[PDB]
């Protein structure tokens, strides 16, 4: 299948070179997989989700996304126009408030919730969790992320936006999950993107168009935007049977575009998410 005039990020992950505008993907499009978006919530009623999104848990007074951030990330995972895996099922877990903030205890609870809740869902092709959040180092947060991964969920987390080594941030610094840096449309490391040896992979993160609350769209930038590209790609590859939750991060790195990015510090991987599609 081919989506013409796609957002640049979608086009980039189906090409060996920058500057193309078509997103090429297999029609299966992540059908039968499930992705938990652990964030500010999801505006499930947005037409772009086509009924494939639902809120399953909130830690605040409402389950509504009053911020927009969660809806944007979910859109990059699996909206019709802006998503990587256009037929995946989306589950929202609201651990962040409408200002985009949350306590580590609540974030941990949200991760343990997903590890349990997945056992109650029909996700025959597998389960992914996308975490576009983080803060300073915390061994308890890292431990929660490791548990979620261990339970059989492909965990993707943002590297963070401090232009620093991700080793000092959580859950970014947990080695067992898939830590995602950001790049821009000219194959440069995004100027804000964290780096370091703990990074596994880069995805598009600068100027990413996706869904927003109030049934709208907007373009924003962050490692928050790169993470759902990788989460969506994992769901997509798991549906095709190419990999499993336990090894998807490794498989994505193995099959990535190598050496394409500029402004990568020595010791950081030069690997850009790529779906290897051939018609
Ligand atoms: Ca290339
Ligand atoms: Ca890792």
């Amino acid at each position: 299948a081919a989506q013409t005039n796609a957002p640049w990020g979608l086009a980039r992950i189906s090409s060996t070179s920058p500057g193309t505008s078509t997103y090429y993907y297999d029609e299966s499009a992540g059908q039968g997989s499930c992705v938990y978006v652990i964030d500010t919530g999801i505006e499930a009623s947005h037409p772009e989700f086509e009924g494939r999104a639902q809120m399953v848990k909130t830690y605040y007074y409402s389950s509504r996304d009053g911020n927009g951030h969660g809806t944007h990330c979910a859109g990059t995972v699996g909206s019709r126009t802006y998503g990587v895996a256009k037929k995946t099922q989306l589950f929202g877990v609201k651990v962040l408030d409408d200002n985009g903030s949350g306590q580590y205890s609540t974030i941990i609870a949200g991760m343990d919730f997903v590890a349990s809740d997945k056992n109650n869902r029909n996700c025959p092709k597998g389960v992914v969790a996308s975490l576009s959040l983080g803060g300073g180092y915390s061994s308890s947060v890292n431990s929660a992320a490791a548990r979620l991964q261990s339970s059989g969920v492909m965990v993707a987390v943002a590297a963070g936006n401090n232009n620093a080594d991700a080793r000092n941030y959580s859950p970014a610094s947990e080695p067992s999950v898939c830590t995602v840096g950001a790049s821009d449309r000219y194959d440069r490391r995004s100027s804000f993107s964290n780096y370091g040896s703990v990074l596994d992979i880069f995805g598009p993160g600068t100027d990413i168009l996706s869904t927003w609350i109030g049934g709208s769209t907007r373009s924003i930038s962050g490692t928050s935007m790169a993470t759902p590209h990788v989460a969506g790609l994992a769901a997509y590859l798991m549906t095709l049977g190419k990999t499993t939750a336990a090894s998807a991060c490794r498989y994505i790195a193995d099959t990535a575009n190598k050496g394409d990015l500029s402004n990568i510090p020595f010791g950081t991987v030069n690997l850009l998410a790529y779906n290897n599609y051939q018609a």
